[PDB]
């Protein structure tokens, strides 16, 4: 079956950047977290249906992630991705889906909203400490990028 939910989180960085970083997530995210060490293009075009492998180490050893782009809305502020293989998908789940947004928040900032799709095999039930897990995965990837660009503020 499939579970949803929405959280939320603030930014001072104005939207419109924001967004634009995110699309260079790519190239930052390695810099900036310690673990990410290469995001690589399997297939596609950067578009819908490419699909991306992301390169970490945990404790030593190297794992791999795989993401597929759903779509995007540039006029929107909007990316949608999901997880589809490797060790962020476990093996209950069918597939893991991110739906982001931009909105302008209060004080010139941002409010990026994300709705969570978590699809299950069968009558397999959602895995709660993979759910936490990535939570704290997720708040460390918006803090990188919005680091970025507080820190480089030339650029965008
Ligand atoms: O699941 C993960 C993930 O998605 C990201 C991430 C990295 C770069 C991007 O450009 C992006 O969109 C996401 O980093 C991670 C780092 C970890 O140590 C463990 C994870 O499980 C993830
Ligand atoms: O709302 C959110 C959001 O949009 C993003 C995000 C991630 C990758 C992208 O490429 C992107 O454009 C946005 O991460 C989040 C992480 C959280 O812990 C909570 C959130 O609310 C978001
Ligand atoms: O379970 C979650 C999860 O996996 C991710 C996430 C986001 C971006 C990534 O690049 C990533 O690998 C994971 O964010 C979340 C944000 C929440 O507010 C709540 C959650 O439960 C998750
Ligand atoms: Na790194």
């Amino acid at each position: 079956g499939v579970f949803t939910f929405e959280d939320e989180i603030t930014s001072t960085v104005p939207p419109a950047k924001l967004y634009n970083a995110m699309k260079d997530a790519d190239s930052i995210t390695p810099k900036i977290i310690d673990d990410v060490k290469s995001v690589e293009i399997v297939e596609g075009n950067g578009g819908p249906g490419t699909i991306k492998k992301l390169t970490i180490v945990e404790d030593g050893e190297t794992k791999f992630i795989l993401h597929k782009v759903e779509s995007i809305d540039e006029a929107n502020y909007a990316y949608n991705y999901s997880v589809v293989g490797g060790v962020a998908l476990p093996p209950t789940a069918e597939k893991i889906t991110f739906e982001t947004k931009l909105v302008e928040g209060p004080n010139g900032g941002s409010i990026g909203k994300l709705t969570l799709k978590y699809h299950t095999k069968g009558d397999a039930k959602p895995d709660e400490e993979e759910l936490k897990k990535g939570k704290a995965k997720g708040e460390g990837l918006f803090r990188a990028i919005e680091g970025y660009v507080l820190a480089n503020p030339t650029q965008y």
